[PDB]
């Protein structure tokens, strides 16, 4: 099965969220996708580490006949590469790929953004003009080939237009020691 960036993956059943990244040993997700010990399918995998609200970010181990790629998925039947996961300013053009909405773009408007989900608030975000819809969280955010974080959650829609807001990759890479696959 291949792992590819902005694709759905199901828990319990349910298409709550998309591939961010892959990464040694499995990929990185949003945190409010589910917790610790969390099983998926599409692939076969299980939440190793989730931290949410505060942060909204979590890595799933994969295991056999799972193949990690260093791609996400442009809902145009064709993949772009990730080189790498270095940051991009504000102002920057990003776009998003995700599993309810495909690959919709926008511009990186804030850092450090704050926002207070039911479950309680979560900072340090990538706030953005992208739109989101459920189904989309979890999923890639690229400027160009670099990785820049993965989707956490905002207001408005894809038909309307709306703000949707960012988990960096760089503190969930350090928070599991993890590295992005390249190749």
């Amino acid at each position: 099965f291949d792992v590819i960036g902005g694709n759905a993956y199901t828990i319990g059943g349910r298409s709550r969220c998309s591939i961010g990244f892959a990464v040694n040993g499995g990929f990185i997700t949003a945190g409010h996708c589910g917790r610790t010990g969390a099983t998926t399918a599409n692939p076969t995998g299980t939440f190793a580490g989730s931290s949410f609200p505060g942060n909204d970010y979590a890595f799933v181990r994969t295991g056999a006949g799972v193949n990690l790629l260093a791609q996400v998925n442009n809902y145009s039947g064709g993949r772009v590469q990730v080189a790498g996961h270095t940051a991009a300013p504000v102002g920057s053009a990003v776009c998003r790929s995700g599993s309810t909405t495909g690959w919709h773009c926008g511009t990186i408007t804030a850092l450090n953004s704050s926002v207070t989900y039911p479950e309680g608030t979560v900072r340090g975000l990538i706030r953005t003009t992208v739109c989101a819809e459920p189904g989309d969280s979890g999923g890639s955010l690229l400027a160009g080939n670099q990785a820049q974080g993965v989707t956490s959650g905002g207001s408005g829609n894809c038909r309307t237009g709306g703000t949707t807001f960012f988990q960096p990759v760089n503190p969930i890479l350090q928070a599991y020691g993890l590295r992005m696959i390249t190749t």
